């Protein structure tokens, strides 16, 4: 996260890291047996930790699971980043406490200019690298689509959506991939793609989740 602000540890219950050895993507915790992050963050071997604030070192609020079985959506593209995301199933249930609580799925799509709170541990700089150990947070309102489909002619589907500024700036960044955009209390979406990060007139892409309810809730019904 570029040009955001230090969360505070476990103010985000619902943030999840995924580690293969190492911090690679964000996802969200839907229920005590279900995250969903992006389809471009599948790997085999993944521990998801629960509960983090600084991923290196163990602060007692967390909870390491493995997971059991992933499932990338069936039509997601890898060369568009159509349908950008993914189901992981724990081995074991999470223990949902203060500090880690799931998050809610939207039962409607938002409206352009609804704020929205995007956090991770991603890299920290636009033109540079610096990945930070405590989770960062940014507050950027969903763009109109018409500024998102200008600022990528002919990439924008209907499943995603822009959010951030134009002026550049604010931006969620690679390292955050995976995590979630939650807006009115309700997942609107996964951080998905962009271009380089907070450049101006080059706002995030994520993965428009309220398209993806009936799928994720008949797939975690049958698994
Ligand atoms: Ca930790
Ligand atoms: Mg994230």
């Amino acid at each position: 996260i570029v040009g955001g602000y230090t969360c505070g540890a476990n103010t985000v219950p619902y943030q999840v890291s995924l580690n293969s050895g190492y911090h690679f993507c964000g996802g969200s915790l839907i229920n005590s047996q279900w995250v969903v992050s992006a389809a471009h963050c599948y790997k085999s071997g993944i521990q998801v930790r629960l509960g983090e604030d600084n991923i290196n070192v163990v602060e007692g609020n967390e909870q390491f699971i493995s997971a059991s079985k992933s499932i990338v959506h069936p039509s997601y593209n890898s060369n568009t980043l159509n349908n950008d995301i993914m189901l992981i199933k724990l081995k074991s249930a999470a223990s949902l406490n203060s500090r880690v609580a799931s998050i809610s799925l939207p039962t409607s799509c938002a409206s352009a200019g609804t704020q929205c709170l995007i956090s991770g541990w991603g890299n920290t700089k636009s033109s540079g690298t610096s990945y930070p150990d405590v989770l960062k947070c940014l507050k950027a309102p969903i763009l109109s689509d018409s500024s998102c489909k200008s600022a990528y002619p002919g990439q924008i589907t209907s499943n995603m959506f822009c959010a951030g500024y134009l002026e550049g700036g604010k931006d969620s960044c690679q390292g955050d991939s995976g995590g979630p955009v939650v807006c009115s209390g309700k997942l609107q979406g996964i951080v998905s793609w962009g271009s380089g990060c907070a450049q101006k007139n080059k706002p995030g892409v994520y993965t428009k989740v309220c398209n993806y309810v009936s799928w994720i809730k008949q797939t975690i019904a049958s698994n």
